[PDB]
């Protein structure tokens, strides 16, 4: 009788052509009305509720998917010169929905090609568009989710991928992929992420080493996933002081995951653990010395301000 939707997939300017229900103790409440539209600081009330998922009457599935498609279409099309916030709201919550998918269906052959093929449509975006990335930037993880936060990593990494003169587009798209699904070993998880791992009980923080080793093992085994994802998604936590779960060093890793590497300390330290952006490069400057190429560093360091 209902179809559920992420809500990630509900942003920018277009008024909808259907209603969407929260669930209630087993009922479905009406909550967003036919007409309502979600550009400006409606994106920011929509996002302080945290509901990840919201429903549809299969009736009205057309619509809203039909509601999807011309949403992203448009915010791809670099002509129409529409706001650029708006632009970011609708791609950067699709990035989140795609993450979400291969996340949730891993072994959905058809799922991952979307993603990877959306993740070069990511990066095309974000060189091609000066404001992208601050208007990227510019939507907060109120929720704290590893899919909004993957994409948040991938954005520092395509950046921070440009400054390193990295021009492959085989290569920038892989390496988007694999930071958008940087963290599936996450997926599903008792662990509450949001706080800092100084502050972690040794339950938790063998926990957390746990999760780049785990999420690889889940997936090095579906054909359909290409390796420097796999590589990414197992190396990413590693330091080239060999500090990291695996214990390896910049000889034993992808390049592309030292890059990775560089750009999640980053956000794992804005986003969870409250770090204002500004600060952040400085305090993985002391407090991180060794973990990450000071290049890295430096360029993240730039790119923020
Ligand atoms: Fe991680
Ligand atoms: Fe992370």
């Amino acid at each position: 009788d209902y179809v559920s939707i992420r809500v990630s997939t509900l942003r920018g300017d277009q008024k909808i052509d259907f209603n969407a229900y929260v669930k209630i103790n087993d009922k479905m409440i009406l909550y967003l009305r036919r007409g309502d539209s979600f550009e400006g600081e409606r994106l920011k009330r929509l996002k302080d509720k945290k509901l990840r998922k919201m429903y549809i009457l299969t009736d009205e599935e057309n619509s809203y998917r039909t509601y999807l498609q011309k949403n992203i279409e448009t915010a791809y099309d670099d002509t129409t010169g529409k706001d650029i916030q708006t632009r970011a709201d609708i791609i950067q919550g699709s990035q989140q929905n795609n993450a979400e998918e291969v996340f949730e269906n891993p072994e959905n052959v058809e799922s991952y090609n979307y993603c990877k093929d959306a993740a070069g449509k990511y990066v095309n975006f974000i060189m091609s568009n000066a404001q992208a990335l601050s208007a990227v930037m510019n939507i907060e993880n109120t929720d704290k989710t590893i899919s909004h936060h993957g994409v948040t990593v991938s954005t520092l990494s395509i950046a921070l991928a440009q400054k390193l003169g990295i021009t492959d587009p085989k290569k920038t798209q892989l390496l988007t992929l694999g930071a958008l699904l940087h963290d599936y070993g996450h997926h599903h998880s008792p662990l509450n992420l949001n706080q800092p791992l100084d502050s972690m009980s040794p339950e938790d923080l063998a926990l957390w080493k746990k999760h780049p080793i785990e999420g690889a093992q889940k997936v090095q085994d579906k054909k359909h996933f290409d390796q420097t994802v796999i590589n990414i998604i197992g190396q990413h936590e590693e330091t080239i002081n060999g500090t990291g779960p695996k214990g390896l060093r910049e000889k034993d890793m992808d390049p592309l995951a030292v890059l990775v590497s560089s750009a999640n300390a980053m956000d794992r330290l804005i986003t969870f653990e409250g770090v204002p952006k500004a600060e952040a490069a400085k305090k993985l400057m002391i407090d991180h010395v060794g973990k990450h190429p000071l290049q890295h560093i430096q360029h993240l360091n730039d790119i923020l301000k």
